[PDB]
């Protein structure tokens, strides 16, 4: 059960507009960050995934989120995926490779039998913390757009500790103030 | 991780449409099962996700899909949360009790801090197999859209086996299909 | 058994009168404690043996005694209970949650294959000493005057040492007093 | 706690009615018992637990329960109580022998630093099933008339199962 | 065998002249003594092995040596063994109870399955040395005359050392 | 102690009048025994206790009672003793050489520091089992006449099971019989 | 070191000419097999290694010798390469995929700390005997017809037993024949 | 495998031009050093590998790298085989004797059930750092220039940091240049 | 103590008048047999020992006495040393390499740190059984008188069991037969 | 084995020359020792080889070499044998009795079958180092002349260290002297 779990330390090559980086756990120290796991460059349901996220990468930026998108595949692969693929072409956050599958398996998101990662995406807030895990079998999308409704709940949370953001949280809507009243009512 | 595993026998009471039941593995063969795992009874947060669930839940079982939802509490204290709340009343699957932990043990979902279960969902098909899995922190709800579409999505690759439904998929649009030739090229 | 053996330290959430508290072994030094568990909130039976003890509750007080009653439910599922039965409305003493079932296991009165407590009630001394033990299985009556009696008992004994009260004893009545001019003949 | 266990097998040697007998776990069996544990004969005490239960024994003998007192001492030294005292004279139930200990730890009722069992009463349904206990500390009396009333709620529960009162 | 070892710290509740006391290894130090174990208080034998140390009591403490007479019977059981037969109200000697049976067991002379102690009797020097050791089984007696045969003879060989018989 | 258990098996040479023979415990069934251990040949103290008992080993021999003495030494060395040594050219009985240490062992006797046996003695009964043992320190003597008398006592109650012999008992004596006529009263 | 020793099995995928295959150690079963490691797809030493290997590569199918290139990147990443380079392009042989890093292992030619393969090319007989091992540093390339020239010798040993060949044999010129009295000779 | 480690210590005595030395890691420090192991003095095979490094071992020792052959004989035999044969006469660099294996275990290079060492032959710069791996069956000779090919490239990345040199370079030929884009272009 | 133990099984190469032979224990088996270690070929102390045995080979053989010798170098050594050292020169037995060490270590003659066997010689009687052991010092040379005369020795106590050969046993002397009668007299 | 290497630590009772006195290893250091063990006292073979040594006596103290006999029999027994056999009268070195066994085992020279020392003599020169062991079956006498050789010649390579005494070697005759030259010519 990896929820509410600090994250581990890592070291790892990533690509990122144009440059290769080195990614550790520092620099997601202080920050709200998006772990996305996927299988393989090169493949098909991964891109519209990635790409789909890069959609939103604005947005997430100016909530103060960062984006570590991570394969087995080394940063190498990434770039030239990114010279390749005009959907990956849209991707401006850092893309982590992760051929010792180190980081994967901090993440305990192995697919061990292939030496690929699982479909799995996991939030972090700014203490290290794990506050969403999401994972899917092979053939199963995720929606960008939920993980947009996700953090934004988490950083309520996070902001109004006492309070609560039911199910259907979105932007703006009456929340819950945990309370001896409110037991067993609603 | 368990995504892709199967899951583990379990023999629980429950409580379902103002009965005391037994529920085991065996009950979920052949069919798709959802386990909504919740922390408990009485509580704020908790009816909202699962009053929304229950709100979709003929359209589930339309789609010959059950649901369980699973906390630490006794089939009793279901039963007694049942009567006393609106939103609970609405609920006509199963609520099944786990008081000795192993059904949440099974799906490695406790708190052992605390004795109760993590906010935890997951999908498994006909096969027992796990095919999506969502856990969030304590602040967070969860979507019964998104479940919808995910379970839409699962029995779609369970139906058409060389085809995958890549992100944001609803029904009727574009699917894409894993071959030698489309490599690398979205 | 436990008998005359210390109570090991505790950390858990109590419903109390209206309020949530938190109960720890600190609570029980220098205090005469009743620890009353039980099997499990909102059953069918009659809670009659824990409305027998609120009976007796302030003359308890009186001596100095403080109550506990014990379940491995939620103190949120307490609180509950105590809105919706008239018995258990009458309760003013602590009603411990134990989810975790350490202080069930502490006292060894887990039916681990259930998760519940058994019928067991502990009275322990202000040096946290246990001085009796009384188990029952279902449908069998623990008598809150019987307590009473042993409570009295247990007192006696200790403000009177060299002294100590046969089977039979209620206030004003012979006790038995260390001699060496004393056996076989009794 | 033992509460809803099947009692252990044992065999002892005892003392009753003016002679020595041995009995086991096969003696229970069919029959309500009561295993009365006490620390030791001929001691400081006006042993008016055991004289208590004598006293109700008759009673105890129409509801078809069988009593065993025990302590850590020989059947020996239970025969020569008896022929001292005039509150054990009273006794007809057996009075058994536990020298090695086992029949107390198979109660889990041994005061390991001194040897002998503490005060604590068990209560036996015909199937060996221990359906009430009862420990106190060496000051607090064990109530015989208290033991009647659980046993017999024991016996009624046993033959209705069912009946209690709702809420 | 035990022969030639230390005796291990003991602490026992002991009848003694109408008295209860309690008894240590402390108790033994700079003196001779004889532990004699037996296995039951008030049982069918003429208890004869403990009157004859009785009737050789007075001698022995001639010789500076004391007595413990042990079984593991509580010191209660003791004192009315004592009050009750006319050859145990001769000891005049401690009784000691070993109802844990540690003293016992010191003296590794425990029936592990009866939880009674065997037919044993152990002379200890003053510096806690076992110098003779007597083990039997329940139908053969224990001779006091040849027990103060040893005695006086471990206590001459320890006051004269080197005084045997060539070859 | 050993009291009262079944000897062990063993296998040793042996020299007996004038000869090397095997003994094992097979040449003790049926037969009374008396294992007389001491620590060493040819020491300096006078061989008296081995005198003594065969002084006494005609009488033994008519009760059926078989002796072996058992030192450390060789058979070889118990050869040169009896030739050398007016004391031991008495000895017609079994003096078996235990140079490994098993016999000794088997008996518990050992020390371990030094290779040699205790000074102690064993009476083993037709079915193996030990009746009586006695051991003494240097200088404290074994009383041949005391053996005798606790075998005769031995061979006594193996005759007469129900009854026991007092301490006190020689021939002609009163004995014990098992009643529940009798007690704290004797 | 694993000369002299028999190939263990495995099972990878591939790209070779367009398709995906999968290869295993039956594929390689009477048939003479080069596997040719190296670390990374989209790097820049590693093409022209592989492209001097494919200029070659007839002239080893004539001798039928198959050649395997591995790397731990996908099969997947092999068919973007190969249609990005045009050196990469040139390779009509497998490219085995190996993101496990089964294959890498069984050959003993692993950097742990990277997950990627050491520069390493092993020559393997139709009974699966490895008879030639290299292994270069990151900077140090190898070359294609030592490779030729090795192969050749091993082949010539193998059909001629009783005769080993000398330092630098090239094709024609004389062989020596082992045994008794050429020793210490030459 | 140990390609870029370091080299263990050892101790050994060897045969060189007529004097015994002993050769330690130590001797090997701000060197090159070959290590050439065989497996066995007075056969066929060796000799005309030992012949043929011995031809170029002046240029060699220009470029600053030593030699020392190394077999599981004592370096008494080498005096020996250094003697008798014309071939092995030849020789002026040091010939280590092995009998313990140390030297060949720490290569990895053991035939363990022969007592043997393989045909291997190990590049090792100054730092201690083995630069290059060649072994072989018993029946394929090694090539004493490819050696020399392989060394000075080594060289030349060590004096050259920053490049790395392709396939089969020669002296005055190009070589790469690592980083960012010339990625997947050559 | 290895000695009147029986040998262990080996197989290994020798060389015996001018041929490669195989040597294993079934080759001792009802002969008497001679193993002569020693550390080295090409030594000096060595060939005077093996030379001195050679000079009693002629009658160690009419006596039914294979010889032996064993080192830890190759047999390969082994008849190159027999072609140029005149005293080795005159070995007619077997020359037994050990290169493994495994013969060496069945005896327990290995100097572990120097990978050589020690100065050892072993008798081995036709049942396999050492009836005979010296080991001396890297200085101290052995006396192959001596040997013969032990030979003859475990000779004749086999012929005459019962019988046994004393201090300076040689050709026809008086012999000792062991009997109840000869005991401590001598 | 226990060649060149240093005894361990003994305590142990002995008879010499008519009295009783304790050996250690400290009486040994600086010495030269013989440690002579054999089965057992009062036997038939063991006293000829005791006497030869005994013969050899003032010679072996004449060159600083002290002598001692070891059995499994005791001090007491060693001195009777030394009073009724005028062969053992003979001896004037320490008899050293080991009725523990540890000295013996400290030479691990034990029958375990048996609890008696095999036949073997040690030579032990002034650092504690055995320099020569010789072990010989039950019937095989020892020889106290060569002995005596193989103790001059330790003492020689002792002072004479870069030079060794090669077979059947005594005082006069011609050594050799290991060197690099000399290899391989004798
Ligand atoms: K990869
Ligand atoms: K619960
Ligand atoms: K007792
Ligand atoms: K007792
Ligand atoms: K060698
Ligand atoms: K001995």
């Amino acid at each position: 059960s990896l929820i509410n779990t600090k994250i581990k330390p890592f070291k790892n090559q990533a690509f990122k507009n144009g440059e290769f980086i080195e990614v550790t756990e520092k620099d997601t120290e202080g920050r709200w960050s998006v772990f996305f796991f996927y299988p393989a460059d090169f493949t098909f349901v991964c891109p519209t995934e990635l790409g789909d996220v890069a959609d939103h990468y604005e947005e997430l930026q100016k909530l103060g989120v960062d984006v570590y998108s991570v394969s087995t595949d080394t940063h190498f692969t990434h770039k030239a995926w990114h010279s390749s693929s005009e959907t990956i072409a849209k991707i401006k956050y850092a893309m982590i490779g992760d051929p010792t599958g180190a980081l994967t398996r901090n993440f305990d998101n192995m697919r061990e039998d292939e030496g690929l990662a699982d479909r799995a995406t996991f939030v972090v807030d700014p203490q290290g913390i794990i506050q969403a895990i999401e994972v899917t079998a092979e053939g199963i999308g995720r929606d960008a757009s939920d993980l947009l409704r996700k953090i934004k709940a988490a950083q309520y949370v996070a902001a109004h500790p006492g309070e609560v953001s039911p199910a259907k949280w979105k932007e703006g809507e009456a929340t819950l103030a945990p309370s001896l009243d409110l037991v067993g009512k609603i």
